């Protein structure tokens, strides 16, 4: 089973996500994912330098339709966590296309929505961009401990065996922040609430930081074992308006993401990520993302 | 470099890939622009020397309100708020403040942005923030080619967009006009009648002759010459927007005058001779707005 282009490649400059939700029959998701996964190999033929991907992935509802109840054990809407502090905006269709082309991902969104045409209400649609020296727009680096080489990231990515080889869960959620109560912190404080200092972006000793800075909540170990997730996240926005980050990651089991928001948004210990002093999530979906024989099998 | 005017970085380059506009107005008295526009300017230099490789420029450019009141009413003497052009057929929206940034790299646009907000701090009201993007073949998101005749090179540029004498040596002229384009629209017209509004051909950009396009065609409407000058523009425009959302050409050009500009739009929008724009046919203008561009020694004289 061969996966996705979009779930593995690193270091991608830009990103384009389309969430959507079914308006007519689930059937024509069958042909319009088909076309649209020829239409990204043409692509990628044609803009080698791009180094071009993109994932089609699907929500719990549709999910089950398609592919007849067999198979993503786990699927599930997502849920609110922290009792509403992440909301939850789970919608039916996601499709991911990344590359080093903003101008390439821009071609490749317009053929997704010819792909899709009238089925499909496009709720969200947001460009990603790779910020200076690959930090987050709070300044922090962002991608450091993310698995690295394609051998570690299918291993934590992508589904081994079963009807379901080759394919990932996905979890979006975009993020607004707001740089001016960040900046009300002094740096010594922001280094506490992320977990990592910010100019050199090392590491501060777990025994010597809050446990409510960011890597204390998400840095996750099941007896020695880490949870760990592929990302694909990156900044996005306008300067004078909205702008933060685009919370993406796959994952062969959706069990792991979960751990880290149940930790993020107080539910395991009552203690939530000081990340949220200045920044808050806005969405979020859960989406599973098939193998491309999977989706060439649909229709 | 006594006795000379330096140009403002970001009027002359070419062949950027991304560029990013911020129009504002004024909130409160005029003097909070002088110190603000120093600090930017300086900030530009600063990121320059930090990312040379992003080939980054800027430019600070200002509405006819507040420019007449830093200038003391001196030079910039085709200066005014955008007018209507046809009637309305091309809106109006002259704001006080413009800071257009381009490079070879989005991610340093961005920060440059938030150095001139951070400059202009609270007093100034955003009105747009524009992100664009050089598409792919350098084409408007229509599918045509855009920039062919755009002056080339250094010295041509400078020729056409750099006030070369006087007060105002160094400074520029600035239109901006936001497109959004209906390619929905646009895509129920045959290949052929495209090209008859555009005035050239699709796929290989050949310029269609004048005498075998319609006089509504996009380039008999601007290609204009007055016996026999042409009235040329340095356009710094690019595509903007979402695939699923508004999307067009964010229209931006320089001249050492305002006449020609004028002139073409005046052409447009049917205020010439009775005839307009095929363009019009898929995509309409939403913003306009005229600036002018000082010199950078001139914007180190603010205060
Ligand atoms: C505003 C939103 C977020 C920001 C700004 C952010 C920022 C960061 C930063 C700066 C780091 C440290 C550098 C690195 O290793 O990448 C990091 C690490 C990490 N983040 Fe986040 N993050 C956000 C949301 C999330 C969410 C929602 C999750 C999971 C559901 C998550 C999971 C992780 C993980 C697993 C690590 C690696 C921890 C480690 O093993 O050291 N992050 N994040
Ligand atoms: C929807 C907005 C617009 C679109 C899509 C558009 C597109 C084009 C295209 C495809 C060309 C031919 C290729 C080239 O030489 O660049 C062109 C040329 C040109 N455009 Fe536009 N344009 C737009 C607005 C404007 C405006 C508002 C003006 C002036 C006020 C203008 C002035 C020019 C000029 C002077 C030329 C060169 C004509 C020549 O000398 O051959 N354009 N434009
Ligand atoms: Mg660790
Ligand atoms: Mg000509």
């Amino acid at each position: 089973s061969q996966v996705q282009s979009g779930i593995l490649p690193e270091h991608c400059r830009a990103a384009i996500w389309i969430e959507a939700n079914l308006k007519g029959d689930v059937n024509a998701l069958r042909e319009a994912s088909k076309i649209f996964v020829d239409n990204v190999a043409t692509f990628q033929a044609k803009f080698p330098d791009a180094k071009l991907g993109a994932v089609v992935a699907f929500g719990n509802n549709v999910w089950r339709q398609l592919s007849g109840g067999e198979g993503a054990d786990e699927l599930k809407d997502f849920p609110v966590y922290g009792k509403g502090l992440a909301p939850s905006t789970q919608y039916d269709l996601l499709i991911h296309i990344l590359s080093a082309r903003h101008e390439v991902n821009f071609s490749v969104a317009q053929a997704a929505l010819a792909a899709f045409g009238d089925a499909i209400d496009v709720k969200e649609e947001i460009h990603g961009f790779r910020w200076v020296e690959e930090r987050d727009l709070s300044g922090f680096v962002a991608g450091t401990e993310n698995p690295a080489g394609e051998e570690t990231r299918r291993e934590v990515a992508v589904i081994k065996d079963g009807v379901d080889a080759g394919g990932s869960y996905v979890f979006v959620q975009r993020w607004e922040h707001n740089l001016k109560q960040l900046n009300r912190m002094s740096v010594p404080d922001q280094e506490m609430m992320i977990g990592r200092t910010k100019d050199a972006n090392e590491e501060i000793d777990g025994d010597e930081r809050p446990v409510t800075s960011h890597l204390s909540r998400v840095d996750l170990k099941e007896d020695g074992k880490g949870l760990k997730i592929v990302a694909q996240s990156l900044p996005y926005g306008t300067a004078s308006g909205t702008h933060g980050l685009y919370f993406c990651a796959y994952c062969a089991r959706l069990y792991n993401i979960e751990q880290q928001l149940l930790s993020m948004f107080g539910d395991t210990d009552g203690k939530r990520d000081a990340m949220l002093r200045f920044t808050k999530p806005v969405t979020g979906g859960y989406y599973f993302a098939p193998s491309l024989e999977r989706i060439q099998a649909l229709g």
